[PDB]
């Protein structure tokens, strides 16, 4: 009821009681520890009327809490306010600041992002008058522009209607809102990012006329109101670019690789109140790793170690020259030194890291603890040269929250 | 009662019906996932009379099942005979194939260790019969000289006598049979491996001539059936070390580091059928990053990140440089090197991960699952660009095992 997480690099020790307001549950048991387990049923989502108002009554609860106004009037009616409109309509409206709050707080419960020491410096767009997939579109252009800030770039979520019967669902299709095609080609290898090979393919599917090369900005696909998706390209003015470089190897220039500034996740289901919004496109700024590690070095995405290896003149013969190891590491020196050069936002995973720990002393002490997921937050290379490596951490589930969702091409009753 | 595993690297599913016959528990809940704990309560060690014979029949129901005669008059009649026995004794004995079977399985089960696709090929020491600690340091210098085997290492384990009362107790002090000296220096900093301090002072606690350098082979503090703790010196002819040096840079060999060849392990606590072995040191051969990356690179062990990047010519101003990365590289490029060069068994992080998923592969089709920990599992550097990065793995407590203790001298009743 009082649990402690120590630092064995530190000897510093933090005690968590933050864990004992929470709610969902984790897919682990007292038998079973599902830690790694990537898409846990719990953490993927249709909920009734009944459950609805302890939900509401919840997150109203920490809400004035929060504004140091907490079982008082103004507290009380918004419950009985919200209590009524429940009855009536079997669903309710968030507030402005309740809206803010709860977009806030799902950021700051995310246990598997390292970023969190920002949660508070979050600029929330309500675009929840939007009905079409035009002012869906303009909605997310405005968000890439303001997010993006010419390269100084800012933390932004847009928030679409909530859901309400299902069948009426504001969906963005793509997975992030800047990301590259895939395209697989005559011998069966990939151009562009493997990932997207089967969104890439939606969109041709839907009208998509595809450049057919590497780093192709994929359209935007906007469901609104359950109608079948529509597809927009980004203004190119709005997408920003960082081509990289090396700041020793002159022949980086011609690895000719470059990516998108602002990362941009757009798949996700933010959670307020017992309140599902399915389209809540979210954006931060990037930790070299997610490109030049993940997006650069998957055997499943670009794969370039081979070329950059190659371009180095490794010994390539023997896994156990660890010709993988020293190629990975130029490769994340060049994302940082071409997005630093370019004043683009871009965070190395050192700083990171530390910021993060830095992060969970703020949230054990003004909080009581800090739900973090050390699968994820450990950065995918030199992990036990960073300090949320030597970090226990107490992976819980809170409420406001983001949850994975299938796709919609999976659900989406077509036309 | 069926949980799939995927790897999202290959799109390969690996089902687990093994998790079904797991026994002890984890430490997490259905409301916290405490995976990242690094010495739960569950993994660390006092039993009684009544509780020994559902140990024992279980252990021995999966032996039996193991030598294809399970249900057998040979297995009702051992049934029985170890029923007698601990109705007499309040404990029993196993038989030699038994105690090679539950060292296996404990080495087997072992889901933090990523080295388990040998585990059958295990030697066992029966030193059951010994008494003293001259006995004790006699045992172990056969240890090390067979596990050693001039290189070509083979593993192997010694096993102790079993715990009874609890103050007649077996137990190796020293963490690993084969450990560096640690000592505070005047101005507090560390000379030699900053982890052992309070070891190497207990050892000049009992009587250790220091001879106060970097790299002191620590000698055995070997306690007897629960009498004090006595020194003995591996004879050093015993004690195999690799110097390290680079294969381009030739300051490498300046840094004047060097590593033993034998991991072997001291302090843990093996549990077969609910029997207490205290003392039952094991060894095997290093992966690679357990000396580059954590031996020579933690903050608290040798950290030398900082004179390697400064005889690279490192930019060391700016974090974002990732000059730690890069010198982390090149030393692991060294300990690999240098271990191959004097044909000691080293194994890189590379070829141990892939073997591990090979052996995954091979514990799901004949076992039905393989308990893993994932944040034990994947290596310290280049996690990503490592198959069990992208590997799910399920968490579970089987038995027999190997078990954390408290260290003896917080419990030993002294003199
Ligand atoms: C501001 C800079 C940010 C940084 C540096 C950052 C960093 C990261 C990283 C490295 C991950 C691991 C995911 C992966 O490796 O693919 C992650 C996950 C995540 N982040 Fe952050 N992020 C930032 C902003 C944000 C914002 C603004 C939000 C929400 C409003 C957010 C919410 C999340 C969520 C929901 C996850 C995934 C959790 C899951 O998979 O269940 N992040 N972040
Ligand atoms: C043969 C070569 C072996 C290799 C390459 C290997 C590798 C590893 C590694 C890298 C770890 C992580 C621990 C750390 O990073 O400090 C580990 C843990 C472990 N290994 Fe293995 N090991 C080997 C042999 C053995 C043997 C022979 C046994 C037992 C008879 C064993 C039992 C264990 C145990 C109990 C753990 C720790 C689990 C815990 O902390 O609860 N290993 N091993
Ligand atoms: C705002 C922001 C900034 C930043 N630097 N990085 C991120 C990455 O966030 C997420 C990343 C993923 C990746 C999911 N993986 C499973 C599939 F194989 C890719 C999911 C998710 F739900 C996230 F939220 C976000
Ligand atoms: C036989 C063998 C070969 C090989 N290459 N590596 C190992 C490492 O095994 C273990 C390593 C540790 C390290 C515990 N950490 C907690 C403390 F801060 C150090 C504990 C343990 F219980 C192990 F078993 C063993
Ligand atoms: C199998 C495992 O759960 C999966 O590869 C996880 C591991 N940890 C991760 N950590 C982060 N940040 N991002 C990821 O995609 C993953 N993938
Ligand atoms: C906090 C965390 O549990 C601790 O640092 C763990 C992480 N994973 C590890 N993995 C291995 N192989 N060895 C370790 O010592 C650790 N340490
Ligand atoms: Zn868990």
């Amino acid at each position: 009821r009082f649990l402690k997480v120590k630092n064995w690099e530190t000897d510093v020790v933090l005690t968590d009681t933050l864990h004992l307001k929470s709610t969902l549950e984790t897919g682990c048991t007292e038998h079973i520890c599902m830690g790694s387990i990537m898409l846990p049923s719990q953490h993927t989502r249709v909920a009734t009327k009944d459950q609805l108002f302890p939900l509401a009554k919840e997150f109203l609860d920490q809400y004035y809490s929060s504004i140091k106004r907490f079982g008082s009037k103004a507290h009380m009616d918004r419950l009985e306010e919200v209590n009524k409109e429940i009855e009536s309509t079997s669903t309710y409206q968030l507030k402005d600041t309740e809206l803010i709050y709860g977009a806030k707080h799902a950021w700051r419960n995310a246990s598997r992002c390292v970023g969190r020491i920002q949660w508070s410096k979050l600029q929330v767009f309500d675009a929840r008058d939007c009905t079409t997939a035009h002012g869906m579109f303009n909605y997310i252009c405005n968000h890439v522009k303001y997010a993006t800030n010419k390269g100084n770039l800012r933390s932004a979520i847009t928030i679409f209607p909530q859901r309400t019967d299902g069948k009426h669902d504001f969906r963005v299709w793509n997975s992030q809102l800047i990301r590259y095609a895939g395209y697989k080609q005559p011998d069966g290898s990939t151009l562009g990012d493997p990932a997207n090979v089967q969104f890439t393919e939606i969109c041709i599917q839907q009208g998509w006329k595809a450049p057919r090369g590497r780093f192709d900005v994929l359209p935007l696909l906007l469901q609104a109101n359950g109608n079948d998706p529509e597809l927009f390209q980004i203004p190119p003015e709005l997408v920003l670019e960082v081509p990289i470089r090396h700041p020793k190897f002159d022949w980086f220039k011609d690895l000719g690789l470059k990516w998108y500034g602002l990362p941009a996740v757009s798949n996700m289901l933010l959670e307020i109140g017992g309140l599902e919004f399915s389209a809540c496109p979210f954006s931060g700024w990037y930790m070299g790793t997610e490109i030049g590690v993940r997006d650069y070095c998957d055997n499943s995405r670009y794969n370039i170690l081979e070329e950059v290896a190659k371009k180095m003149d490794l010994d390539m013969r023997k896994t156990s020259s660890l010709w993988k190891d020293q190629a990975l590491v130029e490769i994340n020196i060049a994302v940082l030194y071409s997005f630093q050069s370019d004043k683009v936002t871009i965070v190395d995973h050192h700083s990171a890291t530390e910021s993060f720990i830095k992060h969970m002393e703020n949230e054990y002490r003004c909080r009581g603890g800090c739900p973090a997921d050390w699968v994820w937050i450990v950065p995918p290379m030199s992990g036990s040269i960073t300090p949320v490596f030597h970090q226990e951490m107490l992976n819980y589930r809170l409420t406001p929250s983001f949850e994975y969702q299938p796709d919609p091409w999976n659900t989406h009753v077509w036309k």
